[PDB]
């Protein structure tokens, strides 16, 4: 693999902040990140935050309406990305929320690029202590489908995602 | 990369036979291969012919009717494959035929499996002297489309594939 890649402290903090329980006020929550993208640096030595490429919880009621679809559209067509998506979903028992780590390697991306991203994946995944869920996607028409993520979280038990029907 | 993988003489012969000009009779032609699959061995040390997984030219008039669609369906859903497909297609100038090398790495395949196939790709590609065209595919709903291949062969100039409209 490639374990000569570094993860910024700022990236790490972003992860940690996302798995926070609503002990804090109603303002930093809403400033909370619903989704976020990371990418490799030009030199392929760092995993860094892609600014602007994110969805804050505050945007959900107003700007966004569907957080999952908005997130899917953020996914570039020729470049690989890592992502964290904070999912909200329902079974027949409970309404739960879980952090999903996403590896995006779109078909049209250079094969060299996919290889490097995949080989370096462990460098960020290892630092994402207690992550649980991982989604690997190549095909846009497949991630686009809510059932894709839903099935990954809890399979057939999952009946809705982000308040929407599957 | 991985250059510790061997290509069988039988595989090599199959390639060479496919780029043959119709100097021979009308019987070995029709016994000619329209498409063929290769895969890595269990030990990942050989690139070998996957028997049964092929389309002979003779099947086209009768058993098959659409060679491209039939070929696409042969593509496994969880496993990577290499393939050669002998394409017949038309521009506004000429009706041509060309050999296309295909790398199939389906989304649902184990990431470990994709990596090994991709890293070993050069071992067979190098032995496919004067190949010209390569197609890499992850997403089934995309290879399925004739325009995918057509665009790869000659882009927008190509107006039909295997006698069919795009």
């Amino acid at each position: 693999m490639a374990s000569g890649v570094a993860v910024s402290d700022g990236v790490i903090k972003v992860f940690n902040d996302m798995k926070v329980r609503k002990s804090s006020t109603p303002e930093e929550v809403k400033k909370r990140k619903k989704a976020v993208l990371f990418c490799l640096s030009e030199d392929k030595k760092n995993i860094i935050l892609e600014e602007g490429k994110e969805i804050l919880v505050g945007d959900v009621g107003q700007t966004v309406d569907d957080p999952y679809a908005t997130f899917v559209k953020m996914l570039p067509d020729k470049d690989c990305r890592y992502a964290l998506y904070d999912a909200t979903y329902e079974t027949k028992e409970s309404k739960k929320e879980d952090l999903v780590f996403i590896f995006w390697a779109p078909e049209s991306a250079p094969l060299k690029s996919k290889m490097i991203y995949a080989s370096s994946k462990d460098a960020i995944k290892k630092k994402l202590t207690g992550i649980k869920h991982e989604l690997q996607a190549n095909c846009y028409e497949e991630v686009k489908d809510r059932a894709t993520l839903a099935e990954k979280l809890g399979g057939s038990a999952v009946i809705s995602l982000e308040g929407k029907p599957l």
